[PDB]
């Protein structure tokens, strides 16, 4: 079935919990494997380590520069950037997964996990997955972001990998 991946989260050095993603490899497989393969590292490279760095509350959480760790950076696992695989999924709620990206095809391995349905982004940004798991965790990532995207705690994946 669907690949199940985790992500352990610290904020300012202290563990908020597991957030455990289910990544829709029936619909975006190409999307859904170089987010399995970034969590598990297999590549050489991928999330362990990297923030949350653009966190805005009632909107999303951002992460995935693990390059750059500012929104720059991210790259996946079949070169710097692949294309939208399809925007059959829809951004129907909180918990969702997406894709973030800098205009069509230029997607990475920068992602969010949307707090609010975010319907706008439909046809913009690749759905991917859903939360299964951790949304407490998500809500205490989104309470120490701002209007700005600034987070006012440093919030990072110190593990990550796949379940099944
Ligand atoms: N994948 C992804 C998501 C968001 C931003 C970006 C991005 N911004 O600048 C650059 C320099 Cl090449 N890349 C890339």
């Amino acid at each position: 079935g669907n690949p199940l991946v985790y992500l352990d989260v610290d904020a300012n050095g202290k563990p908020l919990g597991r957030v455990v993603l289910e990544l829709k490899a029936d619909v975006v497989p190409k999307t859904a494997e170089n987010f399995r393969a970034l969590c598990t590292g297999e590549k050489g490279f991928g999330y362990k380590g990297s923030t949350f760095h653009r966190v805005i509350p009632s909107f999303m959480c951002q992460a995935g520069d693990f390059t750059n760790h500012n929104g720059t950076g991210g790259k996946s696992i079949y070169g710097s950037r692949f294309p939208d695989e399809n925007f059959t999924l829809k951004h129907v709620g909180p918990g969702v997964l997406s894709m973030a990206n800098a205009g069509p095809n230029t997607n990475g391995s920068q992602f969010f996990i949307c707090t609010i349905k975010t319907d706008w982004l439909d046809g913009k940004h690749v759905v991917f997955g859903h939360v299964i798991e951790g949304m407490d965790v998500v809500k205490k990532i989104e309470s120490f972001g701002s209007k700005s995207g600034r987070t006012s705690k440093k919030i990072v994946i110190t593990d990550c990998g796949q379940l099944s």
